[PDB]
């Protein structure tokens, strides 16, 4: 899918984790996020179209998605060990990877 | 020194790193931050006075300061290897430890 | 492929990185390692056959492979930025994930 | 104290954590280790006497001690939350910082 599509899958799903009553609402949401950042890894932002697919500025942009995946990964372990509030908090710490990518490439 | 004193040493010094023209302005600033978070480690917040000095909520609050110190530490290595922009960016990533402590204990 | 097959793909390829004269010998090798640990993630060790596929002892065993993948990942960035010795060193730091899995599950 | 003194405080205390029956034997030991690596931070190895106190090879050697301190730090939190086996395991993962310093500077 489209990048904006991915980003709007991430954002609308983080709200969901935040106002969640259910573990399986967090767990579900984080999986869609994981799959959206997986898709978004192989994707070129407006601000780096002119930069090479081997650009360091493109490596770093993709590794922002690599970090987000791992952060989401450890969040999914916590939801699966029953720690629903811990998970939501892991989920809230996503936003700093989110903003790191935005400030530097949006 | 007082906690608010420390926090207002941190904040007013992060602005300084952000609008900095000099390496030694970043390097200087980060050292005052380091020393302010060092002081603030041994300090009780309003919201945990009633909680024990061995409280897990007090351990975690102090370990927020432990993380910030290390983050500031790696920022000082970068300023000392000449990487002034890298440093400022390390400095900008402080804000997520900052907000993590605030959301949960301010 | 088989687990032992994977492990013997990892080991024989780490020797290769260590006595390497070429960047593309490190880079090549690390990719086979990456693919071998990817395969080995979805695999059951002798010592946990009786433990559930949702066992915490099986989660942790799989997350050992998750850590190794990321370690190998950052090793591949370094080989691709020209830092062939840095890479080999990243490669040498694999062995502690290697032994952590072995001591606890071999 | 002397570096060898520190190193022989670390080693003889890691054995102690490993064959420990008591939490306060782990907790005690890790504190002596912490204090020994604190001392050893401000210390020059034989192999870098000729290198500058601002050498990158001397920065990295000292930051090896910085990493070890944090590793020991998180080990002490676990001993203080009652997780005596977790602690011993944290303690066993020290050895890779230990060997990283040795291979490169002993
Ligand atoms: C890069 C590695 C990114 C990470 C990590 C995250 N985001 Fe992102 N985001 C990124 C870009 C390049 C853009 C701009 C898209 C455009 O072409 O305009 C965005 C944008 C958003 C948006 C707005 C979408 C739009 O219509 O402009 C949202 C709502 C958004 N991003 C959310 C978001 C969330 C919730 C993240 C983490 C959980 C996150 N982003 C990480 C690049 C990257
Ligand atoms: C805990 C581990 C904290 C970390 C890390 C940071 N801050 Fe903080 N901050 C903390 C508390 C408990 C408070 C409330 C103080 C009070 O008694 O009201 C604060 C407050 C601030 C403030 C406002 C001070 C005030 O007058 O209320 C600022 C400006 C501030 N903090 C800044 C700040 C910065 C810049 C940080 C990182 C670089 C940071 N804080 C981290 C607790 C903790
Ligand atoms: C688990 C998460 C592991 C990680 C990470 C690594 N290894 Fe491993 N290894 C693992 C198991 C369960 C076993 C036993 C296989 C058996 O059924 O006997 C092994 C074994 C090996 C072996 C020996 C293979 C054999 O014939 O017994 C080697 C040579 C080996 N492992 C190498 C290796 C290397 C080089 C690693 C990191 C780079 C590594 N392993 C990580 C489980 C896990
Ligand atoms: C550097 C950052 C180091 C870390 C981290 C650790 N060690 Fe070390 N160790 C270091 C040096 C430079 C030396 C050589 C001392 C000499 O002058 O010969 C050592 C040596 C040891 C020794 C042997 C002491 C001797 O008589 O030669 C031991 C037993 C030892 N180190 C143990 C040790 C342990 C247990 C560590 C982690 C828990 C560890 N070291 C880390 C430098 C560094
Ligand atoms: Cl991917
Ligand atoms: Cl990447
Ligand atoms: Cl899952
Ligand atoms: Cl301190
Ligand atoms: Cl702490
Ligand atoms: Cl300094
Ligand atoms: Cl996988
Ligand atoms: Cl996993
Ligand atoms: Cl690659
Ligand atoms: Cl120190
Ligand atoms: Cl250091
Ligand atoms: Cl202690
Ligand atoms: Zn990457
Ligand atoms: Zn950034
Ligand atoms: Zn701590
Ligand atoms: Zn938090
Ligand atoms: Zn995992
Ligand atoms: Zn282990
Ligand atoms: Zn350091
Ligand atoms: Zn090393």
């Amino acid at each position: 899918a489209d990048l904006e599509d991915n980003m709007e899958t991430l954002n609308d799903n983080l709200k969901v984790i935040e106002k969640a009553d259910n573990a399986a609402q967090v767990k579900d949401a984080l999986t869609k996020m994981a799959a959206a950042a997986a898709d978004a890894w192989s994707a070129t932002p407006p601000k780096l179209e002119d930069k090479s697919p081997d650009s360091p500025e493109m490596h770093d942009f993709r590794h922002g998605f690599w970090i987000l995946i791992g952060q989401i990964h450890d969040a999914l372990h916590l939801a699966n060990e029953g720690k629903v509030k811990d998970a939501q908090e892991a989920a809230e710490h996503l936003k700093c990877t989110c903003n790191h990518c935005h400030q530097k490439y949006r």
